RNA sequence: GGUCUCUCUGGUUAGACCAGAUCUGAGCCGAAAAGCUCUCUGGCUAACUAGGGAACC
């Protein structure tokens, strides 16, 4: 997860449930 | 003439490597902000291998 992408990623996932 | 020493190309395998994918790939964890592990695709890097070239004897 230290690539600043895969936080986007895991952010706008959690946002979808 | 011999030799993978270097280098490039193809291939195989791997990788706490770089990107992208749940704006519809999946699992784990927290009360939560978050965190952890994957899978798929492109690339990179390393090992090994054949071949071309170079280099050395």
């Amino acid at each position: 997860g230290i690539s600043y992408g895969r936080k986007k990623r895991r952010q706008r996932r959690r946002a979808h449930q």
